[PDB]
């Protein structure tokens, strides 16, 4: 089922069943990188400062669609912080964001990531997928 998404744990969980993903600390802080691709090239998708509760998930939308949902969830949604803001929302996981639409945000930063940072030929070595199963019936 749906977890929460509001735990570091809610977000191992998802990221956990991600082909090619990694999890890291490049910083000097508690921020958990998630990123996908060889041990020799690997582009973030995800990142989140551990030691905050609430804990602030950034992630990568098209920005049409970043643009929609920081108007939807003002409160709750932000231009990425300390990132790219044409690429990168934060997210505050309070529970106010529906967890149902920030999996699916989630597992959307990863394909979009696969899909800008990487060729059809890299996909296709490497093994990456054009959209993930394991989508919530309704």
């Amino acid at each position: 089922l749906q977890t929460p998404m509001q735990t570091v744990d809610d977000l191992r969980s998802v990221c956990d069943e991600l082909p090619h993903s990694l999890e890291t600390f490049p910083f000097d802080d508690e921020t958990l990188v998630f990123k996908v691709g060889y041990l020799s090239k690997s582009r973030m998708y995800a990142l989140t400062d551990i030691t905050q509760d609430p804990l602030r998930l950034s992630l990568k939308v098209d920005p049409e669609r970043g643009e929609e949902l920081r108007q939807a969830h003002p409160q709750s949604i932000a231009p990425g912080y300390h990132l790219n803001k044409k690429h990168w929302v934060t997210v505050t996981l309070d529970g106010t964001v529906p967890a149902e639409l920030l999996g699916e945000l989630l597992r959307g930063s990863y394909l979009l990531v696969t899909k800008k940072g990487f060729t059809k030929a890299e996909r296709k070595e490497l093994g990456l997928p054009d959209s993930l199963e394991g989508g919530s019936h309704h």
